[PDB]
C-alpha cells in the first residue's frame, strides 16, 4: 500500500508509507485498531501530544527495518518511555537495551554482613602479624593464637559455605588452602597455599561496590592490560639491551646482562626510579633518558581507555 | 532555471532552485530520468521515505557547491548508505570517507604463523641469555648453542624472505647484520650489528595487532614526539645550567659542569628521582623544585594528543 500516513508530533509533521509501518503489524502505529484512536479526520493525519525529538528515530526504525538507535540530544529515560507507549515490543527493547548497556535484604539479615566483614577486616589482620619476626619437623613447618582466632573463622566462612558462581568462589578459596595442608608425612609443597590464604582479602567485594566495579571495568578490558604489557614487554626486552650494549666495556658497569638490566628497565619506564641501578657511562644515560620518556608514552596509551571503562561502570551503578 | 523544487524527506520538507540540483546531473536528484519516480503531482514534490537528520547536508553538498561534511548527530554508518542512495559519485564518497579517516586465509596457511611467533618469542629469549655472565682472537671476537638453535632459524627466515615495504623490511633487517659480520680480518666494527640484531623483535608486529597500531600513531604524532624532545631539551638545558650556579660554590656540588646537571635534569623532570645526583645546597633545592613541577608541565602537553592519536585508531580499526 502506497498510502501514504501523516504522524504529527506535537506539531512536528511525518510522512510515511502505510505499508512501513504494516512492517510491525504489532506495534501501536502498524495496528489500525490501536492507532485508529489518534486519527484526526478533519485533517487526515495522526496527532500524539508527544516528545518530538524521540520520534524521529521511531519513524527510522520502520524505516531502516529495526534500528533503534536513541538521538544524542535524547534523554535516556525520557526515550525510553516512548519506546514504551509507542510498543515496539520486546526483543527491540532489549536490542536496544543492550546497545545502551541478600545482605541488605531488611536490616536483620542485613547486619549479617557485619559479622562477615571483621571476620575478614580481621582475619587479614591476623596473616599479616603472623609473619612478625616478635611472633616467631612440627615447628619447621607449623595449638596458638594465630590458629585460635584463625579457626575460630575458618569454620565460622565454611559454615555460610553452605547456608557455581564467582562471588561463591571468593569463600570456597577462601577456605580450601586450610584443610589441605592438614592433610601424611608425620616426620617446597603446601608453601603455595598459605600464601594463597591472602585471596580471602577478596572475600570483602560481597560488601565493597567499588571493589566489584573493578571487578567488571577489568573483564571488560582484558585487552587492555594485554596491550599494556606487550608494550612494556617491548620496551622493557628493547632497553635493557640498548643500556648493556652501552656499558658492557665498563669497570662499574651495573649490568652482569641484558636480563639482568630488565629490573632496571620496568624501574625506569614506570618512573619508581629506586636507585638500586643506574647507567654510569654517558650512552647509557642517554639510553636512559629515552627510557624515561617512551615510558611514559608506552603506559599512557592503554590506560586511557581502561580509566574510561571505570569512568562508565562507576556512575552506571549509580 | 529558477523552477523552485520541493522535496519531502518523510515528512521533512526542503526546497531549492532546479539549478542548484543541476550541478550534479549524474546523481539521483541531479537527473530527471532518476527522480522521476519519486514525484508526487498531486502536491508537485518529490517524496523519498527515508532519513530525515540526514537530507541536511545532502543538500548542503549542491548549495555549497561539493561540500560534504556528516552532521555530528547523524551516525557514520546511516549517513554513508544516504550518500549512497542519493547517489553521490565515487569521487565524492572517497572525499567523504578520507574527511572521515597473509597468515589467517584461512587456518592452515594460518598456523604457519605460530611458526613464526616461537621463532622470534626465542630467537629474543636466546639473544639475551647470550649476554648472561653464566655463558661468556677467534674469541675475543666470536660449534656453539648461541649459534645453534639461532641459525636454526636464521636461514628460516630467509626462506620465507622470498616465499619494497616496511612490515617486509622486519624481515631483512632481522637477518642483515648476521651475514654482514661473517664477511676478511682472518687475526669496533661488527658492533654496531650485533646490538642491530635486537630489531628482530619488530617482526613481532606481523602477528600484533595492538603493535602495528602504536606503529602509525607514532607517524601520525610526528610533530608531536618532536615537541615533547624540544620542550625537554628547554626545560634541561635551562634547568642543569640554573642547578649548577647554583651548587658552584661548593665543597660537595655534585654538578662537575652542566652538562653534568643533565642527567639529574632529565631524571628530574620524569619524575623518576634515582638519587646519583642531588642538590645539597638551598638554591639547588629551590631550583629542583621547579625542576619536578616544571617536568609535568612539560611532558603533559605533546602527549594528550598522542594520547588521542591512539584512542583513535585503536578503535579506528576495530
Ligand atoms: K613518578
Ligand atoms: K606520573
Ligand atoms: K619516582
Ligand atoms: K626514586
Ligand atoms: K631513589
Amino acid at each position: 500500500s502506497s498510502e501514504r500516513v501523516v504522524i504529527n508530533i506535537s506539531g512536528l509533521r511525518f510522512e510515511t508509507q502505510l505499508k512501513t509501518l504494516a512492517q510491525f503489524p504489532e506495534t501501536l502505529l502498524g495496528d489500525p485498531k490501536k492507532r485508529m484512536r489518534y486519527f484526526d479526520p478533519l485533517r487526515n493525519e495522526y496527532f500524539f501530544d508527544r516528545n518530538r525529538p524521540s520520534f524521529d528515530a521511531i519513524l527510522y526504525y520502520y524505516q531502516s527495518g529495526g534500528r533503534l538507535r536513541r538521538p544524542v540530544n535524547v534523554p535516556l529515560d525520557i526515550f525510553s518511555e516512548e519506546i514504551r507507549f509507542y510498543e515496539l515490543g520486546e526483543e527491540a527493547m532489549e536490542m536496544f537495551r543492550e546497545d545502551e548497556g541478600y545482605p541488605e535484604s531488611s536490616g536483620p539479615a542485613r547486619i549479617i554482613a557485619i559479622v562477615s566483614v571483621m571476620v575478614i577486616l580481621i582475619s587479614i589482620v591476623s596473616f599479616c602479624l603472623e609473619t612478625l619476626p616478635i611472633f616467631r619437623f612440627h615447628t619447621y613447618s607449623q595449638t596458638d593464637p594465630f590458629f585460635i582466632v584463625e579457626t575460630l573463622c575458618i569454620i565460622w566462612w565454611s559454615f555460610e559455605f553452605l547456608v557455581t558462581n564467582i562471588m561463591n568462589i571468593i569463600d570456597i578459596v577462601a577456605i580450601i588452602p586450610y584443610y589441605v595442608t592438614i592433610f601424611s608425612n608425620k616426620s617446597r609443597v603446601v608453601q603455595i597455599f598459605r600464601i594463597m590464604r591472602i585471596l580471602r582479602i577478596f572475600k570483602l567485594s560481597r560488601h565493597s561496590k567499588g571493589l566489584q566495579i573493578l571487578g567488571q571495568t577489568l573483564k571488560a578490558s582484558m585487552r587492555e592490560l594485554g596491550l599494556l604489557i606487550f608494550f612494556l614487554f617491548i620496551g622493557v626486552i628493547l632497553f635493557s639491551s640498548a643500556v648493556y650494549f652501552a656499558e658492557a666495556d665498563e669497570r662499574d658497569s651495573q649490568f652482569p646482562s641484558i636480563p639482568d638490566a630488565f629490573w632496571w628497565a620496568v624501574v625506569s619506564m614506570t618512573t619508581v626510579g629506586y636507585g638500586d641501578m643506574v647507567p654510569t657511562t654517558i650512552g647509557g644515560k642517554i639510553v636512559g633518558s629515552l627510557c624515561a620518556i617512551a615510558g611514559v608514552l608506552t603506559i599512557a596509551l592503554p590506560v586511557p581507555v581502561i580509566v574510561s571503562n571505570f569512568n562508565y561502570f562507576y556512575h552506571r551503578e549509580t
